C-alpha cells in the first residue's frame, strides 16, 4: 500500500483537532492526509495533503520528528504534529468535490476506539462517523503528555 502523509492540526489551548469530512467511502471525518506522489518527500507530502484539503500551509510549522505514525492493514500513515493553530483560522479545501467540511473537535470527547454491539450478542463494532481518526486518537493523547504534561 501507498504510504499517506498529513497532519494532526491543534489549537493553541491542545483541547481542539482539526478533522475534515469527506464524501462515500471518505463521509466521515478523519485527520487530513493523503497518498504520496513518485519521489515526494514525506513532509512535501503532508504539506500538499492538508493544503489541498484545509487551504492551510503547514509548511513553516512541521517539526520533523514531531509525528504519529500507524500501519493499518500494511498501508503506513504519518501525520505530523502541528499545535498552535489558532482557532480562528480560515479553512477552506481547494474543491468542494472531495471535502464536505472542516471542524475543530474538543480531543477528550473524540471516541479512541469503536463501541462492540454485546448489548445485541453480535459480533463487530458499531459505526462511528469518527473511524478514520480514531486510531490516532489514544497515542495523540499519550504524545500530549509526555511532549507537554
Ligand atoms: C481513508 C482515510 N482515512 N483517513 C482519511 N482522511 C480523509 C478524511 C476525510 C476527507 C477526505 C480526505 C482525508 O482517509
Amino acid at each position: 500500500g501507498v504510504p499517506t502523509y498529513g497532519a494532526i492540526i491543534l489549537d493553541e489551548t491542545l483541547e481542539n483537532v482539526l478533522l475534515v469530512q469527506g464524501y462515500l467511502a471518505k463521509s466521515g471525518w478523519g485527520f487530513p492526509k493523503g497518498k504520496v506522489n513518485k519521489e515526494e518527500a514525506p513532509h512535501d507530502c503532508a504539506a500538499r495533503e492538508v493544503f489541498e484539503e484545509t487551504g492551510f500551509d503547514i509548511k513553516d510549522y512541521i517539526c520533523k520528528d514531531d509525528y504519529i505514525e500507524l500501519r493499518i492493514n500494511d498501508q503506513l500513515a504519518r501525520l505530523y504534529i502541528i499545535p498552535g493553530i489558532p482557532k480562528d483560522t480560515k479553512f477552506n479545501p481547494k474543491t468542494r468535490r472531495e471535502i464536505r467540511n472542516i471542524e475543530w473537535f474538543s480531543i477528550e470527547k473524540l471516541p479512541c476506539h469503536r463501541n462492540d454491539m454485546t448489548p445485541k450478542s453480535k459480533l463487530g463494532l458499531a459505526p462511528n462517523k469518527f473511524f478514520m481518526a480514531i486510531p490516532f486518537i489514544r497515542p495523540l493523547r499519550d504524545w500530549l503528555s509526555r511532549r507537554f504534561g
